[PDB]
C-alpha cells in the first residue's frame, strides 16, 4: 500500500499522473520535430538540435513528477502516449509556432494542477511545480518568443535566406 | 504585441511598473546617502560604504523586476524618479533609521503585489518575488535594526566617540 | 561647512550638479533602450546588451562626477530624474540615432563646463574633465557613428534582414 | 648655455626654482611633524607615519620639479630652505590644521604658475602640473579635511582617549 502518504489527495494524484503524460506526449512530440529537421530535404542543424535538446528536458520533467508522485506515497499510472500532432512540421517558423503552442499548453496543466494543490490545501505541492516547473516553462516561453520574432524579421523577400540564417547565427551550436 | 503573455493580468503588469519606480527611488536615496557620508565635513567611509552597496543592490532589484516583466510578456514603463527625500542625512543614526523606514517602504510594496497575485492567480509572480525579494528584504531589515541598535547603545555620554567607533568597527571593511 | 574648499566657485559647484543629472539621465536613458530590445516582440540581444552597457558607464560617469564634487568641497544636489524621451524605441537605426543625440548633448554640457572652469579660472576641474570625460564621449560618438553607417548600408531592400545581420555579427557578444 | 630651451620664459623659470623650493620647505616640515610624533611624550606612531610619509612626498614633487626644468632647458637654483615654523606640534588635531594650511598654500603656489605659464602661453608647462601636481593635491587635502573632521568629532569630553583611537583605527598600519 503505502505507509507514508499525508496531505496527498487522490484528485491531485491523479493530475499529476494526467502531467506525467503530457510531459511525455511533449517529449515525444520534439522528438518527431527533432527528426523532420534532420531529414535531407530539410538539413537544418541547429533546429535539429534545439528539438532534441527540447525532448530531454520535457522527458526529464516528466520523470521529476514521477518521483515527486512516489515521494508522496502516490502511484504512477500509465497512458498511452499519442502520437505527435503532424507527421511533417513545415518551416522553422512553423515549428517554432507549434512548439509555443505546445508549451502554452503545459503551462497552462501546471497553472490547472497549482489551483488544484490550493484548492486541496497542498504546499508541498505548490512549492514543487514553483521551482521546477512554472519558472522553466516561462524561461522556455520567452526564448522562444524571442526566436519567432527573429524568425519572422528574417522572412522576407527571400524565407530561404532568412531561415538559413536563423539556423547558422542563432541556433547551431 | 506579444507572442507569450498568459496569465498575466494589465494590474499586476502596473504593480510591477510601479515596484520597479519605488527601487530605483530606493536606489537614488541610497547613491545621496552614500555621498553625503563622503562630504569632507562628514567623513566616515564605513557608512558611505554601507549605502553605495545597498543603492547596487536596489538598482540589482529593479533590473530583475524589468527582466521577469518582460519574461511575462509585459511591458516595460517608466516614470519619473523623485529626487530623494533630504539633501542632508543627518548623523550615521538619522540615516539608519531613514534606510529602515525605506526598507520596510518596499517590503510593504512587495507584501501588496503579492497580495495582487495571489488575488490575480499567478503563482509565477508569487515565487519570484519570494525567493529574490521577500526574504532578501527580511534579512536586511534584520541587518538595519541590529545598527540600530548598536547605534544607539553608543550614543552616550559621547555621540562623536560612538559615532567613530560604529564605522571603525562594524561597518568599515 | 567644508575645511577644504579652494578656487571652486559656486558656478562650477552648481554646473557640477547639473552634469550629474544629464548623466544619470541618459543612464536612465540606456536602461529603458536596454529593456525595450529585451522585448520578446523585439528581441535584439546584442542590442539590449549595447545599451545596457552604456546604462552601466553613464551611471559610472556621474557617480566619478559626485566624487569630484566632494574632494573639491562642494555640496551634491540632487533633482528628479526625467523619464526617458520615449516608451518605444523602434528600429536599431531609431535607437542608435537617439542615442547619438543623446550622447552630443552630453558632450555640449561637457564643453559648456569647461568653458565656464576655463572662465573660473580653475585648471583642476579643467583636466578632470579631459581626462574621464570629453574623450570617452569623442570615442564613444565615433563607434555610434560607426554603427549607423553599418546600419544604414544594411537597410535595403530588406530591413528585417539587415536589422538581424546586425546584431548577430557586429554587437552580439 | 641650453641648445634645447623652446618656450620657456625666464618668468616661469623662476617660479619652478621658488615650487621647488615650496615643496622642499613643505617636505622639511614634515619631516619636523614625524619626529615630534616619535618623542617619548608625544608617541602617535600612527601620526609619525602619515607625516614621514608626506616629508618623502613633498620631496619627490620637488625632484619631478627639477627633472622638468632640466627638462625644459631651465637652469635650477636653490635657496636656503627656511626651518619650519614651529619647534613643537601640539596635539594631532593642531598638526593636521598646520598640514591643511601647508597643502593649501602649494596648491595655491600651483595654481598661480598654471596662471603664468597660460599667460606665458605654455602648453607643458600647463599638462605638466596637471597631471603629477593639482589633482595629486586636491586628493590630499580631501583627505586631511577627511581626517579633521574625525579627529575633531573624538574631542569630548575624553580629547586623549580621542587621540588615542585616531592613531590605532585610522592612521596606524
Ligand atoms: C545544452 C546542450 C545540450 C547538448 C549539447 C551537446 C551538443 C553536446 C550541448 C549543449
Ligand atoms: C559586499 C562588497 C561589495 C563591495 C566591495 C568593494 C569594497 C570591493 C566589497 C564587498
Ligand atoms: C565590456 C563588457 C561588459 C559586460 C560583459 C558581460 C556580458 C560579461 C562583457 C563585456
Ligand atoms: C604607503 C606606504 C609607505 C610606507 C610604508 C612602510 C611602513 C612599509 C607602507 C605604506
Ligand atoms: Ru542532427
Ligand atoms: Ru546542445
Ligand atoms: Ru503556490
Ligand atoms: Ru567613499
Ligand atoms: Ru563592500
Ligand atoms: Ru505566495
Ligand atoms: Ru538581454
Ligand atoms: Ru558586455
Ligand atoms: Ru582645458
Ligand atoms: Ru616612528
Ligand atoms: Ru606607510
Ligand atoms: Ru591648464
Amino acid at each position: 500500500s503505502s505507509q507514508i502518504r499525508q496531505n496527498y489527495s487522490t484528485e491531485v494524484e491523479a493530475a499529476v499522473n494526467r502531467l506525467v503524460n503530457l510531459y511525455l506526449r511533449a517529449s515525444y512530440t520534439y522528438l518527431s520535430l527533432g527528426f523532420y529537421f534532420d531529414r535531407d530535404d530539410v538539413a537544418l542543424e541547429g533546429v535539429c538540435h534545439f528539438f532534441r535538446e527540447l525532448a530531454e528536458e520535457k522527458r526529464e520533467g516528466a520523470e521529476r513528477l514521477l518521483k515527486m508522485q512516489n515521494q508522496r506515497g502516490g502511484r504512477a499510472l500509465f497512458q498511452d502516449l499519442q502520437k505527435p500532432s503532424q507527421d511533417e512540421w513545415g518551416t522553422t517558423l512553423d515549428a517554432m509556432k507549434a512548439a509555443i503552442v505546445l508549451e502554452k499548453s503545459l503551462n497552462q496543466a501546471l497553472l490547472d494542477l497549482h489551483a488544484l494543490g490550493s484548492a486541496q490545501a497542498d504546499p508541498h505541492l505548490c512549492d514543487f511545480l514553483e521551482s521546477h516547473f512554472l519558472d522553466e516553462e516561462v524561461k522556455l516561453i520567452k526564448k522562444m518568443g524571442d526566436h519567432l520574432t527573429n524568425i519572422q524579421r528574417l522572412v522576407g523577400s527571400q524565407a530561404g535566406l532568412g531561415e538559413y540564417l536563423f539556423e547558422r547565427l542563432t541556433l547551431k551550436h
